């Protein structure tokens, strides 16, 4: 039935509230979503000044039910079964010798609107770090992520590593812990393990004169033969 809801273009609406070490920002994003081609356009603007963390950390707190599950998967599309009432996605990000993200969203809709709200807290880490030294690429690479399902609490879970790109060209390893929860009482699909392929363009708008980051983002589910 949710799935319905994403056969078109979607409007979608990002609201973050964070703090990091005692700072606090806030970032406000708008774009559109394609499910049907597993496409999603997106500007993001930090709201409250400079970003004090680089914008590549934000990415993956900043939509998974406009991923491209084909046919033979659609029996297990959970991100979407969950609409239109929607879930609770929440995270801790572990970044290699430094400090901590921990999120917490809820991912619904809102009129016609698909609207992702998330809390974050940064924990633990150095001034003279890549995070708030501002010390990583603007670039995020591509990435796998596997998803499997935990029955034991009505929803799915996922591990996964980003490698982020250090200024020096080093890389700085961020382990993602993930947990999705339906926010409703009804039933959704839980899934047989698959991955999603995700594939990220960050970008810059020449005329914003605020702190931004513009996303052009793929993602694809795959992993189960009919």
């Amino acid at each position: 039935k949710g799935e319905e809801l994403f056969t078109g273009v979607v409007p979608i609406l990002v609201e973050l509230d964070g703090d990091v070490n005692g700072h606090k920002f806030s970032v406000r994003g708008e774009g559109e979503g394609d499910a049907t081609n597993g496409k999603l356009t997106m500007k993001f603007i930090c709201t409250t000044g400079k970003l004090p963390v680089p914008w590549p950390t934000l990415v993956t707190t900043l939509v998974l039910c406009f991923a491209r599950y084909p046919d033979h998967m659609k029996q297990h599309d959970f991100f979407k079964s969950a609409m239109p009432e929607g879930y609770v996605q929440e995270r801790t990000i572990s970044f290699e010798d430094d400090g901590y993200y921990k999120t917490r969203a809820e991912v619904k809709f809102e009129g016609d609107t698909l609207v992702n709200r998330i809390e974050l807290k940064g924990i633990d880490f150095k001034e003279d770090g890549n995070i708030l030294g501002h010390k990583l690429e603007y670039n995020l690479n591509s990435h796998n992520a596997y998803i499997t399902a935990d029955k034991q609490k009505n929803g799915i879970r996922s591990n996964f590593k980003i490698r982020l790109n250090v200024e020096d060209g080093s890389v700085q390893l961020a382990d993602h812990y993930q947990q999705n929860t339906p926010i409703g009482d009804g039933p959704v699909l839980l899934p047989d393990n698959h991955y999603l392929s995700t594939q990220n363009k960050l970008s810059k708008d020449p005329n914003e004169k605020r702190d931004h980051m513009v996303l052009l983002e793929f993602v694809t589910a795959s992993g189960i033969t009919l």
